[PDB]
């Protein structure tokens, strides 16, 4: 059996608002060495967990963890938009099993997804069509959400299935880290913004689409200006969360709450959960070990960029 | 600390197709004396598990356990509508507290509810807004479906956050025993049947509900005239059931697979699940003993009426 | 010690429907070649494991398991026909041993058996007589039916029996994997077909026989013609299962429940109980490796044809 | 829950050859009581345990245990002959249930059954057609057999089922105590004699049955004449195994082998199997106690005649 | 032995800013009962909890607890102002022995106090000198905090060592419930504030004592006007606690992290602690009941008011 | 991940009272070679724990730990004076992870040390500003004392804390061994000796400083003159104590009671915990080994001078 993974930021803010050229370049290097890589492991199957940014999950049901048994990128951002290559059968037999392993999860037929599952297909394989895939959506904007206990069981069961696949499989997570983009409340949300998230958001006029764009993006630059407008950057914490992934200790993060990880890093860190899920996983595969580390802060994008590989030895 | 409980098989045929005259005399008679138990025991805050009937839940998304902060009763087959007095702070730590102890339980602010949700109501209280209430939907149609061993957790976990709000509470359950109405299959569903469970059914025209309810009324006839034209009612293990929740042995329910109890009772049985979760909250009150047993099989309404209640010895 | 196992689909429809003629050709490369791996083995003693198609046990007494010290071969479907060279005081103490052991295990001085232990023996030996052999014969057709558990059970019994002998042993598993032939049911069995099943198709009429054949072939034609007609293959699950064994992994297999299988794979699907209790035995020799794996739907045939072997590493 | 048990030996030996009048009046007076008991208990349900003697079971198929789903007295030795009340149903969820919980029951939808079946109904109840019967077969005559530990496994397996069928419930034994009747063996047996054991015993000729029944009216006599003849009877070991079952021991029976057993007491003591498995069930009710205790050696029948009963204490 | 605990919020505003007075009388003739049951009681030695607010420990130490030796109360409030009864050799081995058991104590020998220490003495025994007097500081302000945890060990060992003392014991709480003054934070304090809280806010002027109570005063008004201005009350919270409290279930508060209940309840809820020790410290005593619970929230002051005892049953 | 780590003891005395200068020359060679070692492994990170001689800590608070945020040597005895580089931010965190660990500690924002905390910077590394520094202090004078398994504990916390910043890291104990200054005594302490240790010892004038300069240096003169004026050196003892931490035995010091060790080698013995506390540190960076382990009595100096080091083997 062989298995690898991959875990990398998402950058909305791409040709919008940028850096130092050369800190691109640098950027666009490291993704085409990941790209280079993957190419030569050369999978078959690709597992993908993602977060969404209220575009096709409304507080009419919100689910903790959602399968997409059927998919459609809707392009935002200029991101690709088109349909998965989801194979149905093997996506229901794996809802199935991972139900019966005592994960509580939902299923969805036609599934509303974004450029956080755009852009990983897109810079690690070349398109949306590559590849089959199964897409996962894990909550991590509307309270209360899962835990880091429940998010590694749901890995672990993922893993274990596709583990007699006899196939060679590639697990993604695309959450970014530490960082915070200008993201509504619907505790303090008015009617309209309350009624956009109870479901109504799904059909977005491209003025509103536009606006959330801009608001992300002069949010981004007030952020450039100055980090305390909102929560700064913890290079420490983001740090510390990567070296204890790399060691394999994952046992440890259940010690931490959700809201205490809020008040360290800020609310929109509940991302990172995606990447948990993706190494608890690979650990269902045996040994396996780690490389190609990178991180890097960049005050233009609220982000703080970081980027993952590891590789079963078989 | 005080409990009440109450399981009740609900009657979408009420005034459609009936039996004979007495039958339903003893019927109402039943149901007259639980009511009267539970105005003496004059309940503060009432816990309501229940099925849907594609009504409100589609394909769109399908969650295992949903909790409805907020709710609506949209008045199908002639029953009540309106909203529900849900208590929404309470709603909201209870749904905070669980999610916490370990169970993925999705929720929704705007819920739609149909008949399985109002006749218990209306028959036990005399109306909707009598008591606070906190919804709890329960998938028991479209697979995959949560095991028993699930059930019971979700139930001990609410059971053991409301133990502590000082409150006398009354847990219901609304799943009717072994049958099997005419349900659509989303497998050989056409395309305008799956575009319905897709999640457009939400706005289904009355015609549509005249038909539906047309196709049950002539399918629960034809189940008059035989009992194998779908499955036959199996009283063996109704009573089964019923006296293993008697003598507080749920944890030998775990061992029963979802489609061994689809082969033995037919795929509609599903819906007891709700008893299920029912009891084991109120095994979190402490000790407590049963009563009121009743059960009989009705050929005219293709369910096997039952109903049980259960009280804590403080 | 030494043992060396194979498992292997059989196929009645052997010159009646046939594919292109090119996976034919591939078919007998790998049955031949699994035919000289046995003869470099050289064996002394044949443990069979084998299903029935109603003809020699019938619902007169239907055990879960049958030991044959006496048996005869009737030379169904123009298979072999004739005695079979077995030991028999070797058989009573295997029998004796194995009731000892705890497993509950019913025996038969004059066994009636099919193809389904005739074809196995030709392709693999070339002949009945070849070898000394211990048929057992395991129920797969009528329900209730025997556990996982139970027959990894007797497996380890038969093995640690076998394991003592200071002999050179060969296990033999002839269950297919996933399919459907037209096999008739007691439930809605008519009187004739009633009194057929109950005892009275020991002795059915050549014009019996041949009208079952017919109803086998022409079954397996429509099956051709659409997998719809009866239950659809499911390479997935067939695929996961030999994974699961080559691995050496059966413990998982208990979590699950017969219909459970009859629901994912259809009923005939427990004919590979076989294989489990061949694997079982073999894990009672010390470590051991697998090879030879080959698998390949064919719609002609309604079966999923799939070929194992595996070898103890001395 | 209610539940009353009885054991009893039976005799074939019934105005054939008989002891002097006064024993046989304090037998029936025996009888008579236990008969008013039960009476007074008025059971719902009989679940009836016995031994055969070559009359419907034979080497074709030799189970250790069998269930019969449909049976059929054929008045042997002038006892009672024609069918038996079965309750179909509720006898095929009685064996799934049993085959699922660990134990390898065959079924049996046409069994014959002989005295040892009729005397009991008709001694306890006045008739084989009054109350609904579970008649289960085990094999106590044909190595290899059952041992101690598995039959009392069965017998919890069956009490555990009944338990929750929430009726009031009649256990019998109906093997006698040590004794030694004339029993054919097939590995002396001549080629007739082997085969009216493999299975063409089922339609002995009234002749062969007078003459069966003229060989043990004639060894019994023999036996009279001394004990030596054949194994003597053993009045030590039967009250010890009364008394170890009064008490509640049956635990401390799975130390003694089967050929223990036979060499102690001689080959026919296998009979009281029985018993034990009916004591078994008793003990899934909850708390017991014994009375009625009774046994008696006699000389004119081989037998030592005993008896026994027990009943639930609420 | 012999314990008594009372845990009582304690109101810096009094005669400042007050509520209808029938609200008052309520409250006062709530403290007035309290006084007599703990007059009936008559203790010996009273062991204190409270918390302080910048008075006398700073940022130039803060330790999570301190155990004043000598204190000394500053009259903040108009409270009572003067020495305290401490018995310093008795004080003196509490420390020792605190600390060998495994908790890491502070102490201090000139401690400054204010109304949280003042008033509940002056409310529950009629003056600062009428018994000798253990003054327990634990923080509750200043991040990072205790945890529930630790609390609770402390309170178990300060109670096994009491309990060898053959006296009558008062233990007190004087944590308010949730609730929210304007308290300054270092993290966004300016210089003059930073230098305050560094440790010269000991000597703070009376003229910016009376800017802090101004503070306070006008804070509480507005929050007065709306809850929202500041951390709404949350009387589900508190019930939930006090429930807890009663049933003797501490054990469950561990799995509460301190921004968790910062973020439910509000930042300044972290005085509760004190509660908590107290409890432990009585459960080292032997069995015990809960009795004079009372609790109402309270827009005019702050804080939602509260106020239990408890006691021994010898 | 790689530590070293590095203990010796501090001379206050240097250059007031001096041995034979061949001995001066020796420890100075060792000194250097030491920091030769260090210069070699080129740390990135520096925490020291070292205690304190009644120059920012007095009675006013008296933690058993302390740890600094803000720190600032006051050159005492000629050592050097100014502020030294903590990392604020990653001190914060450290705190608040290692209080979450379960160990009590103080923090404090403007700290002030002394010798203890200026020698061992300025003799290993050439300044106080050179590497980010994480000071740390222990009480080790005033009465009740931390013991040894608290103190094993803090170093494990800090230890597995500091493991995962990615960095490499030194480790200081800065605490003498067996010895006995002039310290004055609180218990026997006059009024104004009373008062400076209470809180006013922070503004010491330089005259005092200068007398308690002289008692120290005339003190050691006089142990110079016999060694049972004072407390004897215990060479037995200190021989044991490193021999004891080379073989990685701490777990055993745990028996060892604080008066225990002032019985036997005197109260000022207290400070070696320092020595503990390191070790326990570096043993949560995988196996390690030691070296350059150095002792000598020394007459002149009160002290028992001893130096050790230690390392990761990666």
């Amino acid at each position: 059996m062989h298995a690898y993974l991959h875990c990398l930021s998402h950058s909305p803010l791409v040709g919008y608002v940028d850096p130092a050229q050369e800190v691109l370049d640098e950027v666009n290097g490291v993704i085409a060495s990941a790209r280079e890589r993957i190419a030569a492991f050369s999978p078959e199957l690709v597992v993908l967990f993602a977060p969404d940014h209220y575009n096709g999950f409304f507080y009419d049901v919100m689910p903790p963890f959602c399968l997409g048994v059927g998919a459609t990128a809707i392009g935002d951002f200029g991101s690709a938009a088109g349909e998965l290559p989801v194979p149905v059968e093997l996506a229901e037999a794996c809802a199935h099993a991972v139900m019966k392993s005592g994960i509580d999860l939902a299923v969805s037929y036609c599934m509303q997804v974004d450029h956080g599952f755009a852009q990983p297909l897109e810079f690690l394989l070349g398109g949306l069509d590559k590849v089959p895939v199964l897409p996962v959506f894990i909550n991590g904007v509307a309270t209360p959400l899962p835990g880091f206990q429940r998010t590694r069981m749901l890995g672990e069961a993922i893993g274990r299935f596709t583990s007699t696949l006899n196939k060679r499989v590639l697990f993604l997570g695309s959450g970014g880290l530490s960082h915070q983009p200008p993201v509504p409340e619907l505790a303090k949300a008015d009617a309209h913004m309350r009624d956009r998230l109870l479901g109504s958001g799904k059909d977005l006029p491209a003025s509103e689409r536009e606006l959330r764009q801009q608001r992300v993006i002069s949010a981004a630059e007030k952020f450039v200006e100055d980090q305390r407008t909102l929560h700064p950057l913890n290079p420490i914490w983001d740090n510390q969360f990567m070296t204890l992934l790399e060691q394999g200790r994952i046992q440890e993060l259940d010690a931490v709450s959700n809201e205490e990880l809020s008040a360290i890093a800020g609310k929109s860190t509940h991302e990172i959960k995606t990447w948990v899920a993706a190494f608890a996983a690979i650990s269902a595969f045996g040994n396996w070990r780690s490389e190609g580390r990178y991180y890097r802060p960049i005050p233009e994008w609220i982000a703080g960029f970081g980027s993952l590989s590891a590789r079963t030895e078989n």
